[PDB]
Parts: C-alpha cells; sequence; structure tokens
C-alpha cells in the first residue's frame, strides 16, 4: 500500500490541532484513503455493496464505531425501523380498451420510487384535473376530490401542489386499484418524465407510476379507457442505523455538528458516494479527540440516505425542541472525491441559484470560500434544494453548509480550466454504479476538500460568532434527496 509521511510534529500539540491552522495539516489524504480501502474491502466481502439493511452496511457501522472507540469516543448506534424498496424488473403499461396500445418503459411512464408492486387492469378515472398552460392543479390533494371515485378504478392524477405520497394515499383511501400521476404541464418544461417518489413512509398499498403530460391528457380524453399496469418491485420492513458521537469537551449548548451518510446504493460499494465524506469525517473525529474545542463537536454517519435521507431526517425530528436548539450549525459532506471533480461549495447565501439557507448559512459558505482562496484554488456554488442530509436541518431553520465535488452533472469547458480534468464528462461517471469503487477516487479532490472540512469545523469549534451575528441580524420543498416528492 502507499504509506504517507508521518504527521508533522505539530499534530501532537493539543493546542495546534484545536485551531483551523493545525487540524487540516494533520488530516492526511493517505490516511483517509486507507479508510476508503477498508470500506472497499467491506463491500467486497458483502456482495459488493454497503446498502441499508445489508451486511455490507452493518460491517460499515462496525468499522466506524470501532474506530471512534479507539479514539476515546462513546458511540451511539441509533436504530430505526425502515421500509426498504427494491426495483426488480421494468414496468409494463398497455391500454386494452378501446384499442390496444403498448407504452414505452422510461419514455411514456416510469415508477414512483417506494411504490408497492402490482399487476392490475381496470377502468381509468381522471380525478380533479386542471389541464393547460399555467394551471395550478390540486389533483388528488384532498379527500373530497374522490367523492366521485368508483372503487377498483385506476386513479389518473395530475401532478401539482401536494406530495405524490399524499395523492396516492388519498386514492388508496378511496379504494383505487392503482395510481397514475402525470406531469403538471403548467409550463412547457413540466411535461416529461421525472425522478419522483412516494416516500419511505408511503402506506397506500397500491402501485403508483408517473407519466408524461400529453399521455395523461390523451388518456383523460379516452372514454372507456382501460390500462394494464404492472410494477415489478418489492418493499420490506427492516432496520438500519445512524452512528453518532460527540466530543467530551466543548460547550454542549453550542454544538457544531458534522454529517456524512454511510450507506451506498444497492448497485455498488459507494466509495466516492459516500465513503469519501464518511472516511474524511472519521479521520477528523479521530484527530479532534485531542482537541480543546470551545464548542462541542458532534459527528453523525447517517443510515439510508439513498432511500430519501431517512436516517438524517429521523435524527433531527426525534430531538426534543431544547435539544434541537443546541445545534448551532450543521456541515454536510456528501461526495468529495469525484474523479472528474469541481470544487463546489453549498450556495448558502443563494447568490448563484436563489435559494438561501437559514440565517448563518451565508457565513458558513464564506468560511469555505475563504479556505479555497487561501490555498490559491478556485471554487464555485452548488445547489442546496434539499438534495442531501442537511435537508431536515434546513427544514428546521439550522444554519448549514457543505462541500461537493460533483456527481452526474457534466463538467463545462470553464470548469475544466479551473479544476483540471475533462470538460464534457460527468464529475463522477460512476455515480450510483458498480464502478464507484476505490479506483474512482481523485486523491487531489479528496485532500483539498478534507482540508477544507477540517478548516471550517475547527473554526466553528472555536467560535460560532459569524453564525451568531447573522442569526441576530435576521431577528417550498420540491425535492428530498435524489427524487422530487411533488
Ligand atoms: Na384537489
Ligand atoms: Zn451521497
Ligand atoms: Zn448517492
Ligand atoms: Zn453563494
Amino acid at each position: 500500500w502507499t504509506p504517507g509521511k508521518p504527521n508533522p510534529s505539530i499534530c501532537k500539540s493539543p493546542l495546534l490541532v484545536s485551531t483551523p491552522l493545525g487540524l487540516p495539516r494533520c488530516l492526511q489524504a493517505s490516511n483517509v484513503v486507507k479508510r476508503l480501502q477498508k470500506l472497499e474491502d467491506i463491500a467486497s466481502l458483502n456482495d459488493g455493496n454497503r446498502a441499508a439493511a445489508t451486511p455490507g452496511y452493518q460491517a460499515s457501522v462496525d468499522y466506524v464505531k470501532q474506530t471512534l472507540q479507539k479514539a476515546g469516543y462513546k458511540v451511539s448506534v441509533q436504530p430505526f425501523p425502515f421500509t426498504a424498496y427494491y426495483p426488480k424488473g421494468p414496468g409494463s403499461l398497455s391500454a386494452t380498451v378501446p384499442q390496444p396500445v403498448t407504452y414505452e418503459w422510461e419514455k411514456d411512464f416510469t415508477y414512483l420510487s417506494q411504490t408497492e408492486a402490482g399487476d392490475v387492469t381496470a377502468k381509468v378515472v381522471p380525478v380533479d384535473l386542471s389541464l393547460g398552460a399555467g394551471n395550478t392543479s390540486t389533483s388528488g390533494c384532498e379527500a373530497e376530490d374522490f367523492a366521485n371515485f368508483p372503487a377498483g378504478s385506476i386513479a389518473l392524477i395530475q401532478r401539482g401542489t401536494c406530495n405524490f405520497e399524499q395523492k396516492a394515499e388519498n386514492a388508496a383511501a378511496a379504494g383505487a386499484a392503482g395510481v397514475i400521476i402525470f406531469n403538471q404541464g403548467n409550463t412547457d418544461d413540466r411535461k416529461g418524465l421525472e425522478n419522483v417518489t412516494v416516500g419511505e413512509s408511503y402506506e397506500g398499498g397500491i402501485p403508483v407510476i408517473f407519466a408524461t403530460y400529453d399521455n395523461g391528457v390523451a388518456w383523460s380524453q379516452t372514454p372507456d379507457l382501460q390500462l394494464h399496469l404492472v410494477v415489478d418491485v418489492v418493499r420490506k420492513k427492516t432496520e438500519t442505523y445512524n452512528v453518532v458521537a460527540e466530543t467530551r469537551r466543548g460547550n454542549p449548548n453550542n454544538v457544531v455538528m458534522v454529517g456524512a451518510h454511510l450507506d451506498s446504493v444497492f448497485e455498488g460499494p459507494g466509495i466516492n458516494d459516500n465513503g469519501s465524506g464518511s472516511a474524511a469525517q472519521l479521520e477528523m473525529a479521530v484527530l479532534l479527540a485531542k482537541a480543546l474545542p470551545v464548542n462541542k463537536v458532534r459527528f453523525a454517519w447517517w443510515g439510508a440516505a439513498e432511500a430519501g435521507l431517512v436516517g438524517s431526517t429521523h435524527y433531527v425530528q426525534n430531538l426534543a425542541p431544547e435539544e434541537k436548539k443546541k445545534i448551532k450549525a450543521y456541515l454536510n459532506f456528501d461526495m468529495i472525491g469525484s474523479p472528474n471533480f469541481g470544487n463546489f461549495i453549498y450556495d448558502g447565501d443563494g447568490s448563484d441559484f436563489g435559494l438561501q439557507g437559514p440565517p448563518g448559512s451565508a457565513a458558513i459558505e464564506r468560511l469555505f470560500e475563504a479556505y479555497f482562496r487561501l490555498r490559491g484554488q478556485q471554487s464555485e456554488g452548488t445547489e442546496i434544494d434539499f438534495r442531501s442530509d442537511y435537508a431536515e436541518f434546513f427544514n428546521s431553520g439550522i444554519a448549514f453548509g457543505g462541500l461537493f465535488t460533483g456527481a452526474e452533472g457534466l463538467k463545462t469547458e470553464e470548469q475544466a480550466q479551473k479544476y483540471g480534468g475533462t470538460a464534457g464528462k460527468a464529475y463522477d461517471e460512476c455515480y450510483h454504479s458498480k464502478c464507484d469503487g476505490i479506483a474512482n477516487i481523485n486523491q487531489d479532490a479528496l485532500e483539498i476538500h478534507s482540508d477544507a472540512m477540517a478548516f471550517v469545523t475547527s473554526w466553528l469549534s472555536l467560535s460560532t460568532k459569524v453564525v451568531d451575528d447573522e442569526i441576530a441580524a435576521a431577528g417550498q420543498i420540491e425535492r428530498w434527496g435524489h427524487d422530487f416528492i411533488k
């Protein structure tokens, strides 16, 4: 294996590692890479993944817990029940009456993530539609929408206003056999397919699929229409875990919290996504055992993020109000080793994309911006509309920030000039795939972003004054993780 050099002598000074000048120098990329190799090995021993409710995830939990305990931490493994969702094969959709049509998988229609399986054929009944440009559909949002609905029918429901889960559960309570949700069509951009979910909490029991706007319109204009609908999936009630630890030292009423989800997708080992955030954060926690922070630092490794941020969301929701209020800031680290990386910082002040985090998120962003500038490196903004485990912290008004090296987006010519790599190719062409292994890590990306992680965590562990100032001066959700919830 490739050893790094021994840590410079400043790394045993409890003073120097308590500062944003010492902590990053002590966080060596070579040491993070060895933790990434261990997670790669854990994946190889457990069918090639570290997904929620697998032995690969359990062995990941064991490794994080053991490492933390070796550093003196008391570790809290926090279990929670969790309904897993497994897509088995492609879906089927065809009209039988008044004429036979076969519709095209992943062009005409697609699954709602977290749907139940099903094989049904029934009359299709449109429910409270509002077609046409500029509409503000509330189709299926209210129980009264279904006063007309004849049980056993397939509900044809238009996207709009409320969550897909709400639409589908209302349809179920009215005795629908299945649900077809079609894109709203209120603008010419909302007429295709989308990545959409009915959520891990879905209790409707019937299958739910998504379709194009012009399909839903045509089906709504077909009297006596019957569709043959097949969804090939499985859902199972299981258990997974978050791993939480915090420093003994530090003010427990002004907690700086850092998080990184520990699960992979089922399709691969998840080494960049998100072994990289998990491993870098673990190395930092080990170093911070020696520090003398002013503010307590809490570390979290989240379960089941790939199922829609289930672990992180559950942790925040379960805090008593007095406990929630002790968390001054949350820092999220999800994918920081992308092979074709850019240097992306969460756009906390909304300067790039128009969405602002809770007060104090702008100051956290400015600290990340400062570190990259300090190092002679470029950086730029990335979106913060509830795509990662900061989402419930965001929803709760807690200041947050984070770093990102890029996923399925394509690198521009300008970004290639700023960061190197290849313009025209994804930041991580192996995102959510089998090839997201140890070989998929860019160690340059991983080093600068771990250093930047250490810098801002250290800073806030000494003083949250920049967050506190923005909080004093200050005195909808379409996405939740990978998919849209409405
Ligand atoms: Na309605
Ligand atoms: Zn991730
Ligand atoms: Zn992911
Ligand atoms: Zn910004």
